[PDB]
């Protein structure tokens, strides 16, 4: 599974990164690396793989953990950081739901 | 409690007066279940979780919506117990993946 | 055209008032002879006439004022207050849908 | 007066309708064109100049007319089309605050 056909190469997903705002802490390299690319607006970014965004990016976030966070069941996460990881950072996080709503 | 005043049913059935009758979940499910009338839309919220739900559609039962989103509400476990709260949270195990 | 016939009344608007919070500072007295009738939630009331409602009642707030700021064409706010009256009011709040967004 | 320094120049308002939906009846170009920029949610935009918001764009929908519609008072729609042109917009549409307490 693929929803973005034209970014499943991480050089296609550092080219959107050109108009990427310089104020923004998360570097282009470690969203590229965790399968992102820039849509355009804000710091708005989507996976190739699974097309969950994400934006908000501040001072030490770390894509791949907010990529296990938030996006647990994607294909390309599981390929590239395992299922330990995904397992470990969503026990971290057990009231994501709970927190969105309160 | 995060309403003490719409801890008992008569106060939350009171909110329904101007309910719209073209919504399908009548208002004696919805007060059973903790909820009363927020005055917007098909908007309803618990007297003890704050949850809030909307956009009631035919067949919707507010206790099993109450245990899909609020599952950690008092009422709900007090009222439903830990096995309808947790059989229902077994039916929907993508529910944040759902709505993003 | 009378959107709620059953709330005509002085007397039928007052009797809706029972469930009213004593912590809201405008008093059912001044809202039900603006046309004005308990809805049942929160402070939330609506007009027998125009079907305008209004909420978040505050201290110096009139209902007769805040009725001509909202629905200036009700039928019968120009009947009771006149049209001098609601012209007045409208011109104090020209960016009324402005505010708002 | 300026809501938005970054979305000043309609190139940068272009490039926040990149991943806009194919779905919706109006162009990027038109709306990019009368100020707005992709906001990132549903069919959202926001005008750079007065921060005016609009939504649920369909067929024949033209952002000018509803630029004037909704947000009359804004320096850069006044600069671009006139006062004539809001004004005749506010004359079809005299009951704007009423409809939406109604509807
Ligand atoms: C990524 C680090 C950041 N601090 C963060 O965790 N942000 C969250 C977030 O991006 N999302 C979670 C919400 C809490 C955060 C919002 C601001 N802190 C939910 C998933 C994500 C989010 O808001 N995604 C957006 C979206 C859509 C399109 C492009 C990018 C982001 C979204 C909104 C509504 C529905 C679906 C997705
Ligand atoms: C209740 C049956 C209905 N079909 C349903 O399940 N609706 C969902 C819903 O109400 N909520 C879930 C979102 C998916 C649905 C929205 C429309 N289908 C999330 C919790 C709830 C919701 O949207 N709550 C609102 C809210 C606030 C105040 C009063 C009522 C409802 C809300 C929005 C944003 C943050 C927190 C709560
Ligand atoms: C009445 C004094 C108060 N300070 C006031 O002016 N409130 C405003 C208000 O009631 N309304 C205006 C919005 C700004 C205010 C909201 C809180 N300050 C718009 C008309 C009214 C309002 O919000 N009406 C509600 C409503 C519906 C049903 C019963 C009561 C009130 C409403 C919301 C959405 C659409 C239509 C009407
Ligand atoms: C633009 C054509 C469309 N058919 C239309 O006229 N939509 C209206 C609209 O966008 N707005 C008017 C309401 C009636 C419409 C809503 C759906 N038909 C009021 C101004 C605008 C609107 O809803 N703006 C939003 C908003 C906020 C942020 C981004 C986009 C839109 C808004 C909601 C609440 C307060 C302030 C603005
Ligand atoms: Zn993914
Ligand atoms: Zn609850
Ligand atoms: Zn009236
Ligand atoms: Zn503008």
């Amino acid at each position: 599974s693929i929803s973005n056909l034209s970014m499943q190469t991480h050089a296609a997903r550092m080219r959107t990164f050109m108009y990427w705002p310089s104020s923004v802490p998360v570097q282009p390299e470690q969203l590229a690396s965790a399968g992102f690319y820039y849509v355009g607006r804000n710091d708005d970014v989507k996976c190739f793989c699974c097309d969950g965004g994400l934006r908000c990016w501040e001072s030490g976030d770390d894509p791949w953990v907010e990529h296990a966070k938030w996006f647990p069941r994607c294909e390309f996460l599981i390929r590239m950081k395992g299922q330990e990881f995904v397992d470990e950072i969503q026990g971290r996080y057990p009231h994501l739901l709970e927190q969105l709503l309160s």
